[PDB]
């Protein structure tokens, strides 16, 4: 993948220009997809100005004559098979091109090769052609411009209305022009012979190349798309659609006039994000603003709440931000104007892009250093880009323009100080509020029977209802749920539990909630919902609120300003109506707010105030749905608002999924009512009911923010409607037709259910006499609630059989077990064979089977290493495989003791944090493992409180002890597929010997995904559920996320085998694995390997009390204090036992059904049968949508490879070759090497090597160093040793020092090149992810996200950006240079030590750990004296020798930053 | 190539009509497209009365009730990709 753009700053076509395109475009080979067929591509494009003279000369050959003014040629893709279709597009173009008054002056058929394409790809290719037509009417440019676009759009719309699909237009424009196809990205000048001759020049040139997930090409869907390039995905497309369909109607500009009604369907259909965003981007800017301005509207920069930007910008921001939705998402953008050309990021800046600029006028950019080959004399300046930030060319009078500039050129336009202060905020309303208007707070009888309405129960009101008031937070849970699905339960559930949360994998990457808080927004805008092409005040007039929910007294002052136009609508239905009442009262309500918004109405309040005996309350879900989706349809959202009153939310997740419908504010009366009545019974003590509602509102403010960055979105103004959702047991229909677009796999209950189950919790609330709330158990068994899981009895059985190692126990147990009714997915089939049943003593060996089951990674940090080692060995002693999960775990157990067990994992993992990863912990195992995201809590990092780091978990991972350890939920190193391909190559080329797994979690679309993984050269792939275990997670997160493992696996399995891809890679699930049953379903659906998980602890003697997260585990497993670990009663024959039992039961069932071999089952999905649950509760799951299949044909429907897939090598195999001595007698080297950017990872292969002779602290700091020349590749001396220094000379592209393990690496420019050192970036982003060991020594500015999760490793760097030392552990950091802002982010060990003179520190730090100050103690100042020393020794920078010099009045100009929990364990204390 | 019909001139079901009808389809073979590859084809196909009594047997195995009166199928092909 890869995304650039080169061009001359003056504007003179130039050949040098298109040849140092194509020659860049030919080197983006290493991030690619190579495949078996190496001639199949995934789409790449060039985009370049027209060649005026060429066509021309060509029309002048045919025998026309050449006019003045400059032509326009047309290119576009015809079908091809059928004749009868491209006569009628030529018809259809001639037609629309010969309406308006311009000259045709012929057709032509480029020239192509198709030699060079694959078979799959040719069976697609469609016919392209070019037309070329001139303007005759003397027009001007413009014009000309404006009437093409419109044709070219009549022309679309045109031949859509005809249903004659397989026609597309590449651009229609007298200014750019686009070559674009499937082919590979090297063989492009091949495909088009056009561009090789010598007359093809331009003063610009974007070239793209994309990685695609799935393997079906379709030629229309590559970039670059007209007037725009991009690279990643766009998070927030869903709710993009649809606000552009809301601003669709109010809209014009006279430079369209008629033909502005040919335009009214604006975004077309059967596209990806891009697609979209270039579509909108395109009909914006040929209205009359520039690029930089529609940049500036489309993806604003983070809106900072600090001064380090003048307020002129601020204002700016604000205006952009009101008059059009953000686009998140990560992207570094090209866009490309007629006249100007603008390369920038996104909000955050998760993509690299760096830019050079020659001495002759040249200007380069890409998301590589070396791609086009420069001269190292000929550069004036080697520069990067941050958030939000823009570069631009003007070609109009030939000029640069940076950041600062451009911005203030831009802000110069318009007066936009004087637009912000027309609009109020609500704190004003709130301030003059009188101190009047007390409404009587309900009697206790009443609000109990409201209560009970909506059967909300009482542990409700105390377990995640008191510590939301109190501490300020949301609760902590402590292990997965075992309660049913919403549709398969019993009691009345709320409408929301239907409703799963959604989330993001490794296609994109959720953004932290706790550190980036800054670039995080929930305002809300009354009244600004308008035009978006006109430019006056009457769009600065408006609401603005903070928070998108409200409290009783600010939404009564809010609907007495709004004063004689807010129409109230009642929510409530008569319970009489009959067997449809709720169908009639649902158009009701969605004709009447159709009414009363056209009479004169601009807001909709739906309330549901008027609940009585004999009225019930319409569920405000369904009902805020319909009203939204109705005024959506009809062109009437645009004229309104929608704020909400309910009755029935009290947690995070009620607020969340009702704004994600459609509604602007939420307003719950009936939770502050009942805190009112609970504070003056005198509960929480002293604390009087403004604070207490204030951390309620608090607490709601922080789980929308985690709620809303779960996904990867920033702005609340793109989720609102957005429709992030996953429905389960809903009817087609329904979910269809009421709400905008969310996916049900299965249909489900209709609106007879739902009323039912209304009707009858409202006659058992009002309609009796009760004064009491029921117990009820949704967080904890009671006797008295649902079916869960994990019974009593069920435990004591399965106890008392594991220790007596009796079968007949363990059958009874199963029984048990089987006798339920349906609690899950799995107990609505039912095995059916057809063959005869064959003798238990012909089906294979008991060893054979149990070597396929495995135990799911336990960290080290949530259990205590007793129950850790148990388990280890007890899976190592039979021969199968084990886990070991994040947290490290201790070097002592590598080997054996004397007894003959040992006490090493067989699987090692690597989460997001990388605790433990050092160079010898990734060489003792035989397979490895990805944490993408946790099964029970996705889309958070594993979390752990605050007194369960001892001193060995401490020493164990690298960390202060006493600190509440949160690994950060993004990754840092998988933001795209093509990082997880660097990944996947860096930990096959650090370990050659074993394999590489991935972990995910169903959800819809998990199969494109697992398809583009499987692209990857990833072999295994370990499919998790929504009902595992963990440490420590909010009950939000573990009741709210995620689908069973069902369809997610019953998917990838149809899309792995569709791609021909199942063959190559295997499957394995885990999730809620119980009994023998379960294994052969799971086994049936398509798996190969499977794993045990709770099922386990549970013969090791988990009790399931739920207690895990205060260290005060009474049993003694989830442990870290020395008092409750003398109570263990493990014993791993216990677990030998239980897998012997599982296994003898699966031969049992499986000899019963009619087979022999588990191998000769995976995938015969037609051997089930789905049985109903029967008319007792006339629910619809069809569970067919799983069944399905697709016929593998020659290939077997399992993995048939041994060992792991071969992946290409590096440079560094050439070096190993060489380096005989060192690894025969050990003497010393000193290699030179001209490396290039192609190279990956240089520098590992040969640390595995070492560590595997010697080890890490074996040898001698220095033994063998290399040098590089020129610049060098991706990931440069990921995991080296002590012992070996690379001196690279240039600049590093990307993740430099991932995972340093004692290792040297130093980075300088090249001695000959006459640039500043303090005022370049010769590092890319992410450096030293990951370090533990080490010593890095830069000679030029950083990127971002700089030493992040640093353990104890140092660091010397001329420069930052933002999120700098992010989360960083141990270590020492010095930086000479600009700091940038939010620096130190949740920095809880080590220091830093910065150098800035403007005195700019105490406005760019992060002020809530740590704290900065002067030079004080003598020790510190010898060790900043020594550290530049070797610095300037060993690098020779010109400035740091400056600082060095001149020392007497320098050190008063250094800062030192400090963590604050880390002032009582430092010897040396910092103060005097 | 050709299309043939086969009717019962009282109007009672029998399985005889569609055991002939597959009769008769296996003897157009020579009028057909005939080439090297001996798979593929170009098209054929047959169009009966709907059989009430497997879909019965079916909705009856599936755990609903049978209703009285006559359902009705529909036969869709949906893309695959
Ligand atoms: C006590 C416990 C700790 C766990 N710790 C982790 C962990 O640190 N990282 C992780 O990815 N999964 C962790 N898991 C989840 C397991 O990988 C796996 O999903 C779980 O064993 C399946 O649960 P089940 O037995 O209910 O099917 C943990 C599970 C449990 C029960
Ligand atoms: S909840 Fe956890 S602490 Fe022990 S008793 Fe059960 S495994």
């Amino acid at each position: 993948c890869g995304v650039g753009f080169i061009a001359a700053i003056d504007g003179k076509p130039r050949r040098s220009v298109v040849e140092k395109g194509i020659e860049a475009l030919k080197a983006v080979w290493h991030r690619g997809a190579v495949d078996a067929d190496g001639k199949t591509g995934d789409g790449a494009g060039i985009h370049v100005a027209v060649p005026q003279k060429f066509f021309k000369d060509h029309v002048k050959v045919i025998g026309h004559r050449a006019p003045d003014n400059k032509l326009a040629v047309g290119q576009v893709f015809l079908p091809r098979i059928s004749l009868d279709a491209q006569e009628a597009c030529r018809c259809i173009v001639e037609t629309e091109i010969l309406a308006f008054g311009y000259y045709i002056y012929g057709w032509r058929q480029v020239p192509i090769n198709v030699d060079i394409i694959g078979e799959k790809a040719n069976a697609t290719r469609p016919e392209i052609e070019q037309i070329i037509v001139g303007n005759n009417k003397g027009v001007s440019d413009e014009q000309f411009e404006l009437d093409l676009y419109i044709i070219r759009r009549r022309i679309e719309k045109a031949v859509k209305g005809e249903q004659i699909n397989d026609f597309y237009i590449c651009s229609l424009s007298a200014r750019s022009i686009i070559y674009k196809g499937m082919f590979l990205a090297e063989q492009l000048t091949t495909f088009y012979p056009d561009l090789l001759d010598e007359r093809f020049e331009s003063d610009f040139a974007i070239y793209h190349q994309r990685y695609s997930t799935n393997t079906f090409p379709t030629w229309p869907l590559a970039q670059p798309f007209r007037m725009l390039a991009h690279n990643g995905e766009i998070n927030t497309v869903k709710g993009n659609v649809n606000w552009m369909k809301a601003h669709e109607t109010r809209m014009e500009h006279p430079a369209f006039g008629t033909h502005m009604q040919d335009l009214k369907p604006v975004i077309g259909v059967g596209l990806s994000d891009s697609g979209s965003l270039d579509t909108v981007f395109e009909v914006m800017v040929r209205a009359g603003r520039t690029a930089p301005m529609v940049k500036m509207m489309l993806v604003p920069q983070a809106l900072t709440s600090s001064q380090t930007t003048p307020d002129n910008h601020k204002a700016l921001i604000q205006y952009c931000n009101s008059v059009m939705e953000p686009w998140d998402g990560p992207a570094a953008l090209a866009m490309t104007d007629g006249r100007w050309v603008v390369g920038g990021m996104d909000r955050n800046g998760l993509r690299p892009m760096r830019y050079t600029i020659t001495t002759d006028g040249l200007i380069i950019g890409g998301s590589e250093t070396g791609m086009v080959k420069i001269d190292e004399t000929q550069v004036i300046e080697k520069g990067r880009l941050g958030p939000g930030e823009m570069i631009a060319v003007d070609l109009q009078s030939g000029k640069l323009y940076r950041d600062r500039e451009l911005k203030d050129h831009l802000a110069t336009l318009k007066p936009w100080d004087k637009w912000v202060q027309n609009t109020t905020h609500l704190d004003e309303l709130v301030k003059t509020a009188s101190l009047k208007g007390e409404p009587s707070d309900m009697d206790k009888a009443e609000l109990r029977r409201r209560q009970q309405a909506f059967g909300l129960t009482m542990e409700d009101m105390e377990l995640i209802l008191h510590p939301m008031v109190e501490d300020g937070k949301e609760a902590i849970g402590s292990m997965g749920d075992d309660s049913p699905i919403a549709v398969l339960s019993d009691k009345y559930r709320g409408l929301h539990h239907f409703f799963r949360q959604n989330f993001s994998q490794v296609t994109n990457p959720p953004i932290d909630s706790l550190r980036e808080r800054r670039v995080m927004s929930l305002k809300t805008r009354l009244g600004n919902l308008g035009n978006i092409l006109d430019e006056d005040e009457t769009q600065t007039r408006l609401l603005q609120l903070e928070s998108p929910v409200l409290t009783t007294a600010e939404f009564r002052a809010m609907r007495d300003y709004m004063g004689d136009t807010a129409a109230e609508i009642d929510a409530t239905f008569p319970v009489d109506g009959g067997p449809e009442a709720l169908r009639d009262a649902l158009r009701r309500i969605r004709q009447e707010t159709e009414d009363a918004v056209r009479g004169g109405a601009t807001h909709v309040i739906l309330t549901d105030e008027a609940m009585g005996p004999a009225r019930a309350a319409i569920p405000a879900i369904l009902a805020t749905g319909a009203v939204h989706t109705h005024l959506i349809r009809s062109n009437l959202r645009t004229f309104t608002s929608l704020n909400v009153r309910t009755a029935e939310g009290l947690d995070t997740h009620y607020f969340a999924v009702l704004i994600g419908v459609g509604a602007t504010t939420v307003n719950a009366y009936l939770a502050q009512e009942a805190i009112a009545e609970r504070h003056r019974r005198g509960l929480f003590g002293s604390m009087p009911l403004e604070k207490g509602m204030a951390n309620y509102k608090k607490a709601i403010d922080d789980g929308l923010l985690k709620i809303m960055s779960k996904m990867g979105i920033s702005v609340i103004s793109s989720y609102r409607g957005g429709g992030n959702f996953e429905a389960i047991g809903l009817s087609r229909a329904l979910v269809a037709e009421h709400f905008p677009a969310m996916v049900s796999r299965i249909s489900g209950i209709g609106l007879n259910g739902i009323q039912k189950k209304v009707l009858e919790q409202h006659a058992t609330a009002y309609n009796e006499e009760v004064v009491a709330l029921p117990v009820g158990g949704f967080y904890r068994f009671r006797k008295s609630g649902d079916r869960h899981g994990w019974e009593g009895g069920v435990i004591h059985t399965l106890q008392q059989a594991v220790t007596n190692d009796s079968y007949t126990t363990f059958k009874k147990y199963s029984e048990q077990v089987n006798k339920r009714p349906p609690m899950q997915l799995r107990d609505l089939l039912e095995l059916r064979s057809t063959k005869a049943p064959v003798p238990v003593d012909e089906v294979e060996s008991i060893t054979a089977i149990r070597k396929r089951f495995i135990t799911p990674g336990m960290s080290m940090g949530a259990l205590s290493p007793e129950a850790h080692g148990t388990l280890n060995v007890a899976m190592n002693r039979i021969g199968a495989k084990s886990d070991s999960g994040e947290g490290g775990e201790d070097p002592a157990r590598f080997r054996p003791d004397k007894n003959g067990d040992n006490w090493n994992s067989a699987i090692k993992q690597v989460a997001s944090g990388r605790f433990g990863v050092t160079a010898e912990y990734l060489n003792q195992c035989r397979e490895l493992e990805i944490k993408v995201a946790q099964g029970a809590k996705p889309g958070e990092g594993g979390q752990l409180p605050g007194f369960k780091v001892t001193e060995m978990i401490a020493r164990l991972r690298h960390s202060t002890p006493g600190v509440m350890l949160i690994s950060p939920p993004p990754h840092h190193d998988i933001y795209s597929i093509e990082d997880l391909a660097q990944l996947i190559y860096d930990l096959k080329q650090i370990n050659p010997d074993a394999k590489v797994t991935v972990k995910l979690v169903s959800r819809s679309g998990i199969g494109t995904i697992a398809a583009g993984v499987a692209k990857a050269n990833a072999d295994i792939i370990l499919i998790s559920g929504n009902s595992g275990g963990t440490g420590a997670s909010p009950q939000t997160s573990i009741k709210f996320a995620g689908l069973p493992w069902e369809m997610g696996l019953s998917e990838v399995h149809q899309v792995l085998t569709l791609n021909r891809l199942r063959h190559r890679v295997r499957l394995r699930t885990d999730g809620g694995l119980k009994t023998g049953r379960d294994i052969v379903i799971a086994a049936m659906l398509g798996a190969e390997e499977f794993g045990i998980g709770t099922a386990s602890l549970i013969a090791m003697g988990c009790i399931m009390v739920r207690q895990c997260h205060s260290n005060t585990c009474p049993v003694g497993v989830c442990v870290q204090d020395d008092k409750l670990r003398q109570k263990f009663v493990g014993t791993p024959e216990k677990v030998v036992n239980l897998f012997t039992f599982l296994a003898e039961e699966v031969r049992e069932i499986l000899a019963g059904l009619g087979f022999r071999s588990l191998n000769e089952v995976i995938g015969r999905t037609d051997l089930l049968h789905q049985v109903s649950r029967g008319a007792e509760h006339l629910d619809d799951l069809d569970l067919n949508p799983r069944l399905a299949q697709v016929d593998p044909g020659e290939n077997a429907r399992y993995c048939t490879l041994q060992g792991r897939n071969e992946v290409p090598d590096t440079l560094d195999a050439r070096i190993v070759a060489d380096a005989r001595p060192l690894f025969e007698e050990g003497e010393k080297m000193q290699l030179a090497y001209n490396a290039r950017n192609t190279q990956r990872a240089i520098g590992t292969r040969l640390s595995s090597m070492v560590t595997r002779k010697f080890g890490m602290f074996g040898l001698q700091p220095g033994h063998i160093t290399i040098r590089l020349r020129g610049t060098a590749g991706q990931s440069l001396g990921a995991f080296a040793v002590q012992g070996i220094k690379l001196e690279v000379m240039g600049d590093a592209n990307d993740y430099v020092g991932k995972g340093l393990s004692g290792g040297t690496i130093v980075v300088r420019p090249t001695t000959s090149s006459p640039l500043e050192t303090n005022k370049n970036t010769i590092i890319g982003n992410t450096v030293l992810y990951g370090a533990t060991a080490g010593k890095l020594f830069a000679a030029g500015q950083a990127g971002e996200r700089f030493a992040v999760r640093n353990s104890g490793a140092t660091v010397v760097v001329e420069g930052c950006g933002s999120n700098g030392c992010e989360y960083m552990t141990g270590g020492t950091a010095v930086i000479l240079g600009r700091v940038g802002d939010n620096f130190a982010a949740g920095m809880t060990g080590g220091m830093a030590y910065v150098y800035d003179l403007d005195d700019s520190l105490p406005l760019y730090i992060n002020d809530e750990s740590v704290i900065f100050q002067r030079i004080e103690v003598g020790h510190y100042e010898s060790q900043l004296k020594h550290l530049i020393e070797e610095h300037v020794t060993e690098t020779q920078s010109r400035f740091a020798a400056e600082i060095l010099n001149d020392w007497a009045r320098e050190v008063t100009k250094f800062w030192q930053v400090v963590p604050k929990e880390m002032l009582n364990r430092l010897e040396v204390p910092v103060h005097l």
